[PDB]
């Protein structure tokens, strides 16, 4: 019988405190957390403020009574840790409601405090009035009251990452008027530039303003008045915060445990802190990147329900399986878009310099003969020698989620893009193709690792153009409504095989379509007569939308 | 070195034939490439067919992916519609074609023979079936346009469908769909031959909810009346305006046993490790021939159209001496839309492990397709059939009315990956309350199944319960007592899971003790806190929820 104490009582508490009491009778289990409210759905939040989830109960998924009753657990809510005394094995708890404090011993200490909302020194800040950030029930229930009494006809969200998104989506859909304010030249930093074009052209078709590459300066008339880095001045009736989470991780600090990157527990491979009584899981700790297996920190609720999980088998469970590292994968739902990503992108790769190639393959949903197929675009990130997969994109209005979670199992059970091919997934005209989307980028990536093709990226050809690059659109002509790349020179695929004698021989070939498969055949072809070619990486429609001011009439 | 240009031909312009010639070209402009197809069409979406006729799918021309016209134009490729390969002249390399046309017969030279002749519709002597008028299968575009056809000039209002397969169900409900009452008659005790019977048990009340009549272990005797009458088996007497046969296929593989190729099992075409026949010259893909299941390496027959595709995209390669990668074997992914339900399924199901004397563990867990909290959260059933002592899956079936594909999807991602069910808890699959919940579907049912693995855990399945009952097993209802209402086991005892650790008196320790709840959860929560007390307990693997379905007419009130 040990005596087993569990800081924190949502996402990493509360599921190793479950699984602790499916794994012992005997043991004491003390779960001790600071608000009101446990295994509360704190990713719900902004459905609720949205109206989406419109049942406050519902957010509610656990009682204390319930679940104290259930697992036989010593619950203790509005109890806030405030001191850990490591060569005594104690900790100080104090009360909330009453502020008096009170010593309480332990066998074994699991931390899992999670993340707190980062809040930057802006002038004016501390004489906002209506200046929210999102974490926990009551700050819900702040904004919630706030949007009721004062009725906002605006709001501006400061910080474009996953948390910022959502909101914005959940405000404008309450019919308020939202102002994006981005200091990257992107919204949702895990996701790549051109990808996050798609967004932002959504975004927009939704009414959000968007700035980017701007920050506040100030925060005027008690908030109602944001000053921009770039001078513009944007009227507003409330303000987000949105800007990142750092670890919770003070109490580790002040009992003298070790630290990672960015302030994070450090951890073993068994979620032991540098004090051998202590473990730490949830957001507060460093993890190991599964791709590269780089110290990072990824707050997701996936990760700390798998940690707490794992540390309760580690306690009392049988073996050890050990802790391989996070992938990263993460969805949102952005308006009518889905959003996904999975391991390392372009901008990781490029700032530890590890060399990549990368495809983008567009493919429907589903059959195309049938009713409601829509676009499926995926982005792969892999080692050009090895086929190593180092991370995907996708996005799409269906059948996103599907296909991030296909290529996330690939990559944990450590396939290539080779293997990906062979991936034997169900098809019925309802769900799929005779190819999935997924084999299809198994196949376009194979192609490159094979040296059946280069390409070039959508960076890059209009460099290459201005300096003699010869440029084929291989479109129908119908095809060529929303534009072309400076410099094209149209040669429909079917018509190139009878007008090779047009091409020239002695220049570098570069050709493009509208999502780069005809462009693909069109080298294949081309190659096969001995010419110099590359096709461009997303045809024509990926250059268009994340280039825009560059389409030629 | 390099390569030497030759002439390949291709027999079949569909499924395996067709990605065979587009990825040849794509690695050689030189090579001849001759597609024979007898039908009209090359790369019709024959998997479209039921959903036009129900009218799901309105443009005929639709169904027909690529033009003669614009892939041999893409592909530089000599395609021949209306050509009929009737004989191979192995020793002579050449095949003898009739133009279904003009009726002119020659002979064409190949270096290297393509075979993808599909698999044909099993059509039954039953007797009536020759004067049977509105007796219809369904293969390709001039048998769609026949039956559609029929139901506009005709307007049949009641149809039967023969054969419970996944095409059966498929036709059943598009014939719904334009307002005709269907009958399905099945041989077996279940539609849908590779799913177990207690998830048919959900298909089932799902097509009769939709008003169609299922007539099980029965079959057609007889058709009366030109087809308008048909007779069954019991002796009961069906009324019909139009007749569905959907029994099967069998291998086209007659040009094969003409030329004396070596046949593998039912029929089907041999081909070795490269698709290799017994002639070192004539390769076979597709539904004709005999591939092995992935998991167990068992020879067999799996008429789909993603092997087809496969295939013939890696036997294009294989040509071109590529022969890294070489065929693994079919997994046999399947996913059928039943109305308003999904049913998919994956490798081996339990009647089939049986068959092979395989010793497996099963679990049946329910889980919401995405976060209960979030609207339209719908329960999805995954069924993991596993190995006790390695962890190794044999299969999945799983159904639900949304997040079926992509939990199949994964499960089949794994299972070729070689993952056993320790690893399924450790797939971190993407997290938003729209999508999935903290623990995804498919975190769960491998939880479950790594709970049985370690010994945490034993559980009897919902066929054995009742018999233990019988021979003295004391069965606990954990469930609260207004659940009671729905139904229970006969010889249930109510112990509420919340009151039990206050009630543990009640418990006899001289008695097998048997625990069910609503899924098996909160079942599996008692049986841990029993066994941690030292009683020796089973869990009811997925609860009254599953046996109610699977037996209702056990229910006691
Ligand atoms: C609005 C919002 C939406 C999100 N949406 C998603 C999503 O869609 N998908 C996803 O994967 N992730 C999402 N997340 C992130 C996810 O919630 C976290 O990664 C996850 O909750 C981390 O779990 P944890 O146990 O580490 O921390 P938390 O769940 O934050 O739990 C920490 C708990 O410990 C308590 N605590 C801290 N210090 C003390 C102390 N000294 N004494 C007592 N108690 C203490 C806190 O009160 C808190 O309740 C979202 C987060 C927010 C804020
Ligand atoms: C109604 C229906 C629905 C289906 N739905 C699905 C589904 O949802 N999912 C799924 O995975 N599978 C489905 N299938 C099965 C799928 O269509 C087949 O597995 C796939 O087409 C088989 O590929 P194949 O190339 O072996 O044969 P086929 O596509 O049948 O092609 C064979 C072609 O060869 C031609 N041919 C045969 N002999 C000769 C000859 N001697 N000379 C010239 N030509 C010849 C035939 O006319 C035929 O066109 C369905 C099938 C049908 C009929
Ligand atoms: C729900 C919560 C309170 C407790 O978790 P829990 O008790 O592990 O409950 P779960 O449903 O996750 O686990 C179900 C258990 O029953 C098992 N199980 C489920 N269905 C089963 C079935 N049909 N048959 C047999 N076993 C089953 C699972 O294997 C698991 O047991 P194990 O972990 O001992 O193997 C906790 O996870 C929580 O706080 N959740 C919300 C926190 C969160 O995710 N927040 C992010 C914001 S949304
Ligand atoms: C369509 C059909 C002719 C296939 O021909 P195909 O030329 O292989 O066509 P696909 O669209 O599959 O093209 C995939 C090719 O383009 C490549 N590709 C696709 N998207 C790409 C992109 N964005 N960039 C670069 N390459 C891309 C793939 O890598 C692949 O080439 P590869 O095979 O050389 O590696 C054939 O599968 C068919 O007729 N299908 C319908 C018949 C059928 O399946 N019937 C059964 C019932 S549905
Ligand atoms: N001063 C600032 N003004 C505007 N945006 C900022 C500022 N500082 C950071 N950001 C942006 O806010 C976003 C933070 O999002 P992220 O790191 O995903 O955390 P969360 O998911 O909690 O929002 C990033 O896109 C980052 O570039």
């Amino acid at each position: 019988s040990r005596k087993i104490v569990v800081v924190g009582g949502v996402a990493g508490g509360a599921s190793v405190a479950a699984r602790l009491r499916r794994l012992s009778e005997e043991d004491e289990i003390i779960m001790v957390e600071r608000g009101e409210y446990i295994s509360f759905a704190n990713c719900g939040l902004p459905y609720y403020i949205g109206g989406v989830i419109t049942e406050r109960q519902k957010l509610l998924v656990q009682t204390v009574e319930r679940m104290s009753k259930r697992f036989n657990l010593d619950i203790r809510v509005l109890s806030e840790v405030v001191k850990i005394n490591k060569e005594e094995k104690t900790i100080t708890i104090k009360n909330v409601t009453t502020n008096e404090t009170y010593n309480e011993a332990y066998d074994v200490l699991i931390l899992s405090p999670g993340a707190k909302p980062i809040v930057p020194s802006i002038p004016g800040i501390e004489e906002a009035k209506a200046l929210f950030t999102l974490r926990n029930v009551p700050d819900t229930d702040r904004i919630k009251a706030y949007i009721d009494e004062k009725k906002p006809r605006h709001a501006t969200v400061i910080g474009g990452g996953f948390i910022g998104v959502e909101m914005v989506e959940n405000l404008r859909e309450r019919g308020i008027e939202v102002t994006l304010v981005e200091m990257a030249n992107q919204v949702m930093p895990p996701i790549d530039y051109e990808m996050a074009a798609y967004v932002h052209e959504h975004m927009k078709n939704h009414d959000v303003e968007l700035v980017f590459e701007d920050g506040v300066d100030a925060l005027e008339e008690n908030g109602a008045v944001v000053r921009l880095k770039s001078g513009s001045v944007i009227q507003t009736d409330m303000l987000i915060l949105a800007i990142g989470v750092q670890p919770e991780s003070s109490l580790a600090k002040g009992a003298g445990l070790a630290l990672g990157v960015r302030g994070t527990i450090k951890v073993n491979e068994k979620f032991q802190t540098s004090d051998p009584h202590i473990y730490a899981i949830g957001d507060a700790i460093e993890v190991k990147d599964f791709v590269t297996e780089t110290e990072t920190m990824i707050p997701l609720a996936w990760p700390a329900n798998r940690q707490g999980r794992m540390l309760a088998d580690i306690i009392h469970g049988h073996t050890d399986s050990l802790y391989k590292g996070t992938l990263g994968t993460s969805v949102a739902k952005v308006f009518d878009l889905t959003v996904a990503t999975t391991g390392l992108n372009e901008k990781i790769l490029k700032r530890l310099n590890i060399p990549y190639e990368v495809v983008h393959v567009q493919a429907n949903s589903h059959a195309g003969y049938y009713p409601n197929a829509t676009p499926v675009l995926i982005k792969l990130i892999f080692n050009k020698d090895s086929g190593k997969i180092y991370g995907a994109q996708t996005l799409g209005r269906d059948g996103v989620d599907k296909r991030m979670d296909v290529i996330a199992t690939a990559i944990k059970a450590n396939l290539t893009v080779l293997d990906l091919p062979d991936l034997e997934l169900s098809y019925a005209p309802p769900y799929s193709s005779a190819k999935d989307p997924v084999n299809m980028v198994g196949y376009a990536a194979s192609n490159i690792v094979d040296g059946f093709v280069d390409t070039v990226q959508w960076h890059e050809i209009d460099r290459i153009v201005e300096n003699g690059g010869y440029l084929i659109d291989v479109r129908e002509p119908n095809e060529l409504k929303q534009g072309m790349i400076k410099g094209s020179i149209n040669i429909p695929l079917d018509e190139l095989r009878d007008r090779l004698e047009e091409v020239p021989v002695d220049k570098d070939i570069y050709i493009t379509c509208q999502l780069g498969m005809r462009g693909y055949v069109a080298a294949r072809m081309l190659m096969e007569k001995g010419y110099k070619v590359k096709n461009v990486d997303g045809g024509f429609k990926l250059y268009g939308t994340v280039l825009p001011e560059r389409i030629v009439y």
